[PDB]
């Protein structure tokens, strides 16, 4: 892996569960029968939406944690782990979405004016989720639902691996920008939402905020508003996304439109963390979609992930750190097009965001974006999360692999794997000053045979005079590998005779000694 490293000792792997309830897609006996199969093949535990439009239903403190509550014991009696999603987001609208489940509609009367939901820059409005700026809601109502939540899942709290999050559609923390209502679904450039007089109110507030006065505004910004009320979100996005981002009054809303989100994280996690830190001590975390379109157009760059909200990345997971969230990212089985009309970057955005996340020292975890029917995509996945230290990579969806054995498999050989530490010993190498010793194998664990950035160091053993080191490999699984020098210029300048194997990698620690 990157860094000379290898694969993160604390991967798992983990299985998300159907949108629609368990006994409307099969039943529980058949249920339980499927997660010991699902355990069978790598899966630690299944993440499940527990809709905020099912357990709030009726009305204000009306919970129904029954189905939760009867998920869990299923999932006590498979013998299996779970890592439930506080879904306060609705379900149906986004792409693969086959369920109709919208947030509870005794929520929209709680206030008179439009702070709740978005509106884009042409007028369409969105309620799939709560809008980040009315905090004060979002406060009551989340900091109600995760503490009754807790107490109804008190009893379980033995199969519980992990909590998630919902920041904002489709569980991820974004602004719905991309929506066919509004006319910017892929690969189309995405559209800002803060078009509600409300939004419009909090920008206006936020900049006099930073600069006082608008003769203040227009000394920094280089304008001549005449009045506050002209201290507006931008009124031409396509135009704003061509030019508009690099000036003073850009780069401020931008600050402030990320900004939102950056609060809105630091809400949720602290509503989060005091609900749940006591009584289950597990970790917490949220998720970042990733807004892979429009990466790299020349005219509009990156036009596809600003309206969604993410401007500066570093910034934005600051905000997680801060929280101490752990953050999940998508698209892991996609490559790199970059061309027109799409302009899409998916391997480099993936690679952005594991970087800066291993730099802060954030939990990373990956997943799929669409269904995955190919073993091509899965060594994709594969790659990306055993090279850049991901501790956990979630499969979408159930019925894929769960009615299709030879996914199943390729999966379990795959990705279903399990961690150990083995000891690896190389003999009689001719090193000279400034000569550093690698491995390299034919698994995406071993770097796939790139000895550029993905090879695995080796240290030298002062007192036993041979290189060795502690790799962390896929237990259970046929590998072949290769020792090489690299010398102090970056290049290789040997290759070990003979090609090793460890047919398989076995279950227990121990060590492959092998002469150059
Ligand atoms: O089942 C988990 C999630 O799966 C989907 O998201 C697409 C994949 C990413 C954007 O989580 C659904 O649209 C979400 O509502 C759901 O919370
Ligand atoms: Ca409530």
């Amino acid at each position: 892996a990157v860094n000379g490293k290898g694969m993160n000792p604390d991967y798992k792997a983990y299985l998300m569960a159907p949108l629609k309830k368990i006994p409307e897609v099969t039943n529980w006996e058949t249920f339980e029968n499927d997660l010991r199969w699902a355990k069978q093949n790598g899966f630690y535990a299944i993440t499940v939406d527990f809709w905020w439009g099912d357990m709030e239903k009726n009305g204000d403190q009306q919970f129904d944690f029954s189905y939760a509550q009867r998920f869990a014991q299923s999932v006590k009696n498979a013998g299996m782990k779970m890592i439930p999603i506080i879904s306060t987001h609705q379900c149906g609208g986004n792409v693969g979405d086959d369920c109709n489940v919208p947030i509870p509609s005794w929520v929209w009367n709680q206030k008179s004016d439009d702070s709740l939901y978005f509106k884009s820059e042409t007028g369409t409005v969105n309620k799939e989720t709560l809008n980040p700026l009315a905090s004060d809601v979002i406060r009551k109502e989340y900091g109600e639902l995760y503490t009754a939540f807790a107490a109804a899942m008190k009893p379980y709290k033995d199969v519980i691996a992990k909590i998630y999050l919902s920041g904002g559609p489709a569980g991820e923390l974004r602004y719905p920008s991309y929506t066919t209502s509004d006319g910017t679904g892929y690969p189309s450039r995405g559209k800002f939402q803060a078009y509600t007089e409300f939004a419009k109110s909090k920008f206006r507030l936020w900049v006099l905020n930073k600069y006082g006065s608008l003769n203040e505004v227009n000394k920094a910004w280089g304008t001549k508003l005449i009045s506050e009320l002209a201290i507006l979100p931008p009124s031409d996005g396509e135009q704003f996304l061509m030019n508009g981002y690099l000036s003073m009054y850009g780069k401020d809303y931008l600050e402030w439109y990320q900004g939102i989100l950056e609060n809105h994280t630091k809400l949720i996690g602290e509503l989060a963390h005091n609900a749940f830190d006591t009584t289950f001590q597990v970790p917490i975390g949220a998720k970042i979609a990733g807004v892979h379109w429009q990466y790299n157009n020349p005219t509009i760059p990156h036009g596809a992930e600003k309206p969604a909200g993410y401007n500066d990345y570093s910034h934005l997971l600051d905000a997680f750190k801060s929280a101490k969230l752990d953050v999940t990212f998508t698209c892991l089985e996609m490559t790199d097009k970059g061309s027109y009309p799409e302009y899409s970057m998916p391997k480099t955005l993936v690679q952005n965001i594991a970087t800066l996340a291993n730099e802060k020292g954030i939990v990373l975890n990956g997943e799929n974006a669409l269904s995955i029917g190919n073993e091509e995509e899965y060594k994709r996945v594969a790659e990306m999360a055993f090279n850049y230290n991901f501790a956990g990579f979630t499969l979408l969806r159930y019925q894929d692999v769960m009615y299709n054995n030879s996914l199943m498999g390729k999966f379990k050989d795959l990705l279903g794997v399990t961690p150990v530490m083995q000891t690896i010993v190389v003999k009689n190498v001719p090193t000279t000053i400034g000569d550093t010793v690698y491995i390299t194998g034919n698994r995406a664990e071993l770097g796939s045979w790139d000895t550029k950035q993905y090879p695995i160091q080796l240290y030298y053993d002062s007192h036993s005079n041979d290189w060795r080191g502690n790799v962390v490999l896929p237990a259970e699984r046929n590998i072949e590998f290769k020792a090489f020098i690299k010398s102090k210029d970056g290049t290789v300048k040997s290759w070990q005779t003979i090609q090793q194997s460890w047919n398989p990698v076995p279950l227990k620690t121990t060590s492959h000694t092998s002469s150059w």
